[PDB]
């Protein structure tokens, strides 16, 4: 019943005689889930196989025209297979038509120079099996089998390739930019579109971004990941003989196997290849707020200064497009004049500004605009391919002298109201220089020196790249590489064809090197076209590292930018989903991500938000964010009961900072992962396999969120080792154990890993007040593994600051009822540069009160008092009183 491969996976025209015209057998069922057309026999046939010490090649035929023939695109003969054995850890193999030079991604990953792969360390081993045609990739560890694509169905078509592959077992995680409802995903029947659309998170939708990639558990606690460098629109499904299928309109089937044993290690590998997340500026990890429909210049600041007032921290004022004059990239609205000098005001207290850009640009304007007009000038806006005019789209951009009905049906406002808009290619260089430059005078302002915004980040965004008309505008498109692509995968509005909600298919682009593409092939590459080129604009103007958060994202995408989950819903399911959104995407290897906090659409309710703000006060990227017309949800727009409950959590989160911070510079410089699933690091613990309900900052950090209305305790899993409330420093004392611990609805449960050593530093409003005050430990024991730790110090706010100078890397291990420091570098905390080191707390000490050893080393030996309980094994030793900084301590 398994095994069965969908034949009719089409839109239209399954049925009983034209599947028999594929090679297909038609059976129906009363079990959900299974294909009534089915493969009953191939249609390639693999012929002459070839191994060596680096690789393995064999060739692909048909066998015969009369059935390849008979469905989607017309197909490929003959193909051509080249395995390649990059590392020990890693391979490729990729299928193509050695004839024609089919189209394929543009996006640089590196890769030894030659083949470096040893007998003696290979971890794997392949085989390319002859019938059916099939490839067989194995653990030479433990016989597991990770690939095996000796099932039927592959076709391969000009636009239409189908493979497919038995998984090892029943536990894959993560696909293409989705909402998926758990972690794991299911197996039993389910097909996924993915294609970069403006769609709000929802179950079997396709989302802002696509990532081709997934991670696979085996029978015993190992892992692989397998990507698919495939950017055209496809869909992947997963039947219960634990398999999926892919199904993509037309790249080459170039895939790449990574087989760490671990999790992390899978990762580190992936991430190895497509690049490691960027770092992110210190202050980037504070909380942040933003709202569609500031109204004001002022409302902004009347909101910041409420903040200030509750003393709730917070690094990162945003505003929406409002700031624009209706909504054009790069002018400032009337009503926010003088905006300018708020950002000034407000930064010159510590804080920072991001700003939105949208990708398209008006062209319907009547006053000088230079943003549009050196647009066509450099030309850097994406046309039809016989020289055709510019490509016209409709986004938020209104019309120069319309007057506009807010309330107006949302289809009537998109003809009255919105301005043609143009679509930059960011794969021009041209368009590089033309977009650094917009920017630069943003922050700059040629003119009017007085109305210069200074941004400190960009938050690029509507970049999928989304339109509010379907294709192009007026008489429309003219194409079949757009609408019924002869196979239209299982994507929203699949009755709508490619066009939907975005450009014209067929719309012309021009890579870097200078030859030509259509967006058929690069859509999903779109917004990560953009990417560093924003990335480089914010760091060329403001001198700083900067940071890049956007929407559509793509395999590396994340390598120069963060991630926000998008467009949710102010609805409960949404905060668990957002638990999962972060664990996938640090999978696909963005780990500066996060959801907004208390739900953008609609209106946000009292309980809920709290919840959402002790959940979201753990998110990498922290914001509390909102729709236009809905009520404002900010912390200090409830009562005095939530102030002071947002206050505390936020607190805890600054305090974190310097551990979080380290995360981020392990991640960018080992490829380790920062939000981590618990099955990451307790893989031998099956149970954990399964909990999404729950997560990890770093190895040593367990969030335990509360997710349901009503509830005021929550029941959440502890793995086999110590776990210390971060508040108390008393061990749960749970091990392997499902405990039911109390959760009021002003606390928020964290529990610190034993074995590991914290960094920490005293909250203050904003990360410059915070970087000044007493840098902290926490020694948290275990008798389960005694203490290992990391710290890393930084301008935070320089570029590659690790890469070539000025940091502090020190690494922290606690032995015997002893702590001991050893720097490993040290060039940013000197005599005259000092880092305040203020408390040191230790938990999991003994019940036995008696030290053999009291007193802390600089070179010099003092014996500060201490405070001691044997009931709690906490150990507190203030030093508010010495000249102890991390440079000169031991
Ligand atoms: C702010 C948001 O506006 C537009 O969102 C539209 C969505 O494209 C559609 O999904 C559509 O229906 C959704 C409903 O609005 C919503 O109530 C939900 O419950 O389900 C519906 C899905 O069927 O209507 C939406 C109109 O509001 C736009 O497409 C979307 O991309 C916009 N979000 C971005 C815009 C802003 C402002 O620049 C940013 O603040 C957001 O973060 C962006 O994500």
């Amino acid at each position: 019943d398994e095994e069965k491969i969908d034949c009719y996976p089409d839109e239209n025209g399954a049925s009983a005689e034209n599947c028999t015209a594929r090679g297909c057998i038609w059976e129906a069922s009363n079990s959900s889930g299974v294909p009534f057309c089915y493969f009953v026999n191939d249609l390639y046939s693999v012929s002459d196989v070839q191994y060596n010490s680096h690789g393995a090649t064999a060739d692909i035929s048909l066998k015969s025209s009369v059935y390849a023939n008979a469905f989607p695109s017309t197909p490929v003969n003959p193909l051509r297979l080249d395995v390649t054995y990059h590392k020990n850890e890693m391979l490729q193999f990729k299928i193509y038509d050695p004839n024609k030079n089919r189209y394929e991604v543009p996006v640089p990953l590196n890769i030894p120079s030659m083949p470096s792969s040893t007998p003696e360390g290979q971890l794997y081993d392949v085989l390319i099996k002859k019938n059916p045609f099939g490839i067989e990739i194995r653990r030479k560890s433990t016989g597991t089998i990770i690939w095996d694509s000796q099932l039927l169905g592959f076709t391969f078509s000009d636009m239409f390739i189908r493979i497919s592959t038995r998984l090892p077992s029943k536990y894959l995680y993560g696909f293409g930019e989705t909402e998926h409802r758990s972690y794991r995903r299911d197996l039993e029947w389910h097909t996924w579109g993915m294609f970069s659309r403006d769609q709000p998170p929802g179950y079997k939708k396709n989302s802002y971004g696509v990532h081709p990639y997934y991670m696979g558990l085996e029978e015993d606690g190992s892992a692989h990941g397998v990507l698919l460098l495939n950017s055209n629109a496809m869909d992947v499904t997963f039947q219960p003989l634990p398999a999926l299928t892919y199904r993509t309109t037309g790249g080459v089937l170039d895939f790449y196997v990574f087989l760490g044993p671990t999790p992390e290690l899978v990762t580190q590998q992936y991430t190895e290849l497509i690049g490691r997340p960027v770092m992110v500026p210190y202050w980037s990890l504070g909380f942040q707020l933003c709202r569609y429909g500031y109204q004001n210049d002022s409302e902004i600041a009347s909101l910041y200064d409420e903040m200030v007032a509750a003393q709730i921290p917070y690094d990162v004022q945003y505003s929406d497009i409002d700031y624009m004059e209706r909504q054009l990239d790069f002018t400032l609205s009337p009503k926010f004049a003088g905006f300018p000098a708020l950002i000034n005001r407000m930064k010159a207290d510590g804080m920072r500004v991001i700003l939105i850009l949208d990708p398209a640009i008006s062209g319907n304007e009547t006053q000088p605009y230079p943003a549009f007009t050196r647009g066509v000038e450099d030309d850097v806006f994406i046309k039809y391919p016989n020289d055709g005019d510019i490509v016209w789209g409709k986004v938020w951009p209104d019309f120069p002298d319309v007057v506009v009905n807010g309330s107006l049906d949302w289809d009537s406002q998109v003809e009255l109201y919105r301005a043609y808009v143009a679509f930059p290619d960011f794969f021009r260089n041209s368009t590089a220089k033309w977009w650094k430059r917009e920017i630069e005078e943003l922050y700059n302002n040629p003119q009017n020196p007085e109305r210069s915004l200074k941004f400190d980040g960009m938050w690029i965004d509507m970049n999928e790249p989304s339109s509010f008309v379907n294709g192009a505008v007026s008489p429309g498109c003219r194409d079949a590489s757009l609408n019924h692509p002869p196979y239209m995968p299982h994507l929203e509005s699949r009755d709508r064809g490619l066009s939907s909600k975005t450009l014209c298919m067929e719309s012309q682009q021009i890579l870097p090197d200078g030859s030509l593409v259509q967006h058929y092939n690069v859509h999903n590459l779109y917004g990560w076209s953009q990417t560093r080129p924003t990335y480089e604009a914010v760091q060329e103007v403001t001198g700083q590292r900067g940071v890049v958060i956007t929407r559509s994202t793509f395999p590396s995408s994340g390598r120069w930018a963060g991630h926000w989950l998008g467009d949710n819903t102010a609805a409960w399911d949404q905060l668990k989903k957002s638990i999962i959104g972060m664990m996938e995407f640090s999978l696909f290897g963005i780990s500066y991500t996060g959801a907004d906090i208390c739900g953008f659409f609609q209106d946000a309710e009292y309980e809920m938000c709290v919840r959402w703000m002790q959940l979201g006060a753990f998110y990498p990227f922290s914001r509390n964010h909102n729709t236009i017309g809905t009520r404002r949800q900010d912390p200090v727009s409830w009562d005095v009961a939530f102030v002071n409950i947002s206050r505390t959590v936020l607190q805890t989160r600054y305090t974190l900072l310097p551990y979080l911070y380290t995360l981020m510079h392990k991640a960018h410089t080992e490829g380790v992962t920062v939000v981590r699933p618990l099955l990451h690091e307790f893989v031998s613990d099956q149970v954990t396999w399964d909990i999404d309900s729950q997560f990890l900052l770093g190895p040593a950090f367990l969030v335990s969120p509360v997710l349901e209305r009503n509830a005021r305790n929550v029941t959440a899993y502890f793995p086999r080792a110590r776990w210390y409330d971060y508040y108390t420093g008393v061990d749960i004392n749970a091990r392997g154990e499902w405990k039911t611990l109390p959760a009021p609805l002003d606390h928020i449960n964290l529990h610190v890993r034993g074995g590991y050593i914290l960094p920490w530093q005293e909250p203050a409003l904003n990360t410059h007040l915070s970087r000044q005050k007493f840098m902290g430990f926490k020694i948290a024991l275990d008798d389960e593994g005694t203490a290992g730790g990391w710290l890393f110090w930084d301008d935070g706010q320089s570029i590659d600051t690790y890469g070539k100078g000025l940091y502090y890397l020190a690494s922290f291990s606690a032995s015997q009822n002893t702590m001991q420091s050893h720097i490993i570098f040290n060039n940013y905390i000197t005599g005259t540069n000092p880092l305040k080191l203020g408390y040191i707390e230790i938990w999991g000490v003994g019940s036995v009160p008696v030290t053999s050893v009291s007193i802390s080393v600089s070179g010099m030996v003092i014996t500060p008092s201490f405070n001691n309980d044997p009931t709690t094994q906490v150990l507190s030793i203030d030093v508010t009183d010495r000249n102890i900084s991390l440079h000169n301590f031991t």
